[PDB]
């Protein structure tokens, strides 16, 4: 839901603003990590790409005329 | 950051996925809360709206080939 995840050729795109990005290869090591966003270079092979949304509370002030 | 506010005539639409999502009016009452998103109708004046993001680890496999 809040990131999106997409790969096209060895491309490994990742959006998500105000988290923290990582991706591990197979052998569980870190190989990339980010925050907001990131655009991997990757090899053929299974990645994990974890995103971890940072929890933070905003305030907004609207007015309405 | 990770959510768009923007008022419109009197509507304010408020888009966060993940978050828990609140107005308040002039007097600090809850006026309208929602998950996500949500598309408030105000009457003229001053609000604060809320944006709790839920703080959440996200994990999505790729494969690259
Ligand atoms: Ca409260
Ligand atoms: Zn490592
Ligand atoms: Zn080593
Ligand atoms: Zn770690
Ligand atoms: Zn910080």
């Amino acid at each position: 839901k809040p990131y999106t995840v997409a790969v096209s050729g060895k491309t490994i795109t990742v959006e998500s603003p105000a988290a923290g990005l990582t991706i591990f290869d197979m052998n569980g090591r870190r190989v990339a990590t980010a925050k907001n966003r990131m655009v991997f270079e990757a090899q053929n092979g299974v990645y994990a790409v974890r995103i971890a949304t940072e929890g933070k509370t905003y305030t907004e002030k609207v007015i309405v005329k």
